[PDB]
């Protein structure tokens, strides 16, 4: 992987949560998501891909992954998804924009999906 | 996993994807993803994540995944996360958000995201 | 504007909602809003705009607009974009995606935006 | 409107775009756009709606608008809705999302719809 190791560590985003990844050569994403807000206690597990033969031309790394909101202390019946790109350099950043979507009942799946934005940084 | 079974197997979006998953007891999906569009071709990776005890209540199962576009064919510089909701029965459905990021310059971050919407099916 | 005559009107969504159009040669949009669903009662004022020249190669015509949930009934705190494209015809659709932005502290607007899709024709 | 004054005015978002707005006292916002990004050069007709009675307990303000990206210069045939909540005080903001759309053929509808967030300020 091109930045393999840019992305492995701990991150943290704008809210205080902190992201453990690491980075495979084959693409994959794998580690821990604590989120400092909304219904979640401790660590779950997350998952997701990245690209690992990025572009050379000064563009980011593109790259998503998923945690389902279920652990052993909770269950908040949902899932977030970030899509987003890595950045490289003195000042890393990986810029992504999320969705949350809850378990409802048909009548109120039209309400079921947040949507927003976190930066992750590798201070804070 | 109370749907791992309802999850499991072949899908299809309105696009004519193919969406190949594994949902596994602990909350795991695994397996590849097709797109009828784009710059796709052939199978890609896919990794992502389901509530594996959902709510009884009548409500839907969240879950969520990421494809990154690079396999052995191609490599658009991008990922595309899926985020919704399983919905079981005779009509199984899983009713999705996506956001779609491309690795861009920072001067071109603020068009790097698509989003739409994908209705898989066990049909078509 | 070459849909003018074609995106006046009333419209219907998925969920029975009412939208009532005015398009005006000056790229205008002009109505009210009536929805199903959430905390809402009666019309609603909107507004927006469309593109009143739009390309002739059989490529919908982009549009927008606004409802903010307050009127003599009810406030919601809240507003609501839809933004998409026109596509003409015998079967006319309304093709959108929204975002509801709820007013929120500071604490909770990591959660204030719910996303979504409606398309709405001119029967139902 | 409560917040009639504050939200009148120029505003300027982290890309460098000018937000030229007046806040009616029924709920109206008027005015024009200019990107400093895309396919756009000078100013844009906007119109949307705010919340003229917002909740007293330190909430946010919400309102949308939207620009059709034609004017007498240019048409790049597509609309901005921009959805959020305006937040009072000595550091005025208004912290949005958007959404992009686009008129595009049936087959590459798919990929009409760019999203992302600016965040507005009374400096820069
Ligand atoms: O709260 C969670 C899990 C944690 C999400 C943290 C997010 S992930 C994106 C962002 N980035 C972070 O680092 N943290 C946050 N899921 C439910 C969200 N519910 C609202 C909500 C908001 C605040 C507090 C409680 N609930 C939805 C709901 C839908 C139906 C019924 C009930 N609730
Ligand atoms: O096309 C892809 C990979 C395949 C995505 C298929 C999507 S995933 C959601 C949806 N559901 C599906 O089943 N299929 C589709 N990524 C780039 C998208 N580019 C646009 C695009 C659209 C159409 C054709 C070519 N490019 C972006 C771009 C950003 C910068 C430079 C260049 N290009
Ligand atoms: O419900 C509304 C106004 C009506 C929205 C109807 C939407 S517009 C897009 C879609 N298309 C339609 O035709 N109808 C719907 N706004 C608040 C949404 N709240 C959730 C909600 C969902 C269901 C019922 C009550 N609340 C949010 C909230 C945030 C903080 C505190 C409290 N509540
Ligand atoms: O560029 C525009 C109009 C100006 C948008 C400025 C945005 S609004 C949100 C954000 N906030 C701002 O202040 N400025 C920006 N619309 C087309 C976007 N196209 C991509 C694009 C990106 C960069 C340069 C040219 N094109 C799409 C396209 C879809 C099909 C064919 C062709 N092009
Ligand atoms: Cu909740
Ligand atoms: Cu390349
Ligand atoms: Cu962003
Ligand atoms: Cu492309
Ligand atoms: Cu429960
Ligand atoms: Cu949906
Ligand atoms: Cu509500
Ligand atoms: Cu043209
Ligand atoms: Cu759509
Ligand atoms: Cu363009
Ligand atoms: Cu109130
Ligand atoms: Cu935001």
């Amino acid at each position: 992987g091109r930045d393999e190791a840019g992305i492995t560590g701990t991150w943290y985003n704008q809210l205080g949560s902190t992201f453990i990844v690491t980075a495979g050569a084959d693409g994959a994403l794998t580690g821990t998501y604590e989120s400092a807000v909304g219904n979640a206690e401790s660590r779950y597990v997350l998952t997701g891909r990245y690209d690992s033969a990025p572009a050379t031309d000064g563009s980011g790394t593109a790259l998503g992954w998923t945690v389902a909101w279920k652990n052993n202390y909770r269950n908040a019946h949902s899932a977030t998804t970030w899509s987003g790109q890595y950045v490289g350099g003195a000042q890393a950043r990986i810029n992504t924009q999320w969705l949350l979507t809850s378990g409802t009942t048909e009548a109120n799946a039209w309400a079921s999906t947040l949507v927003g934005h976190d930066t992750f940084t590798k201070v804070k």
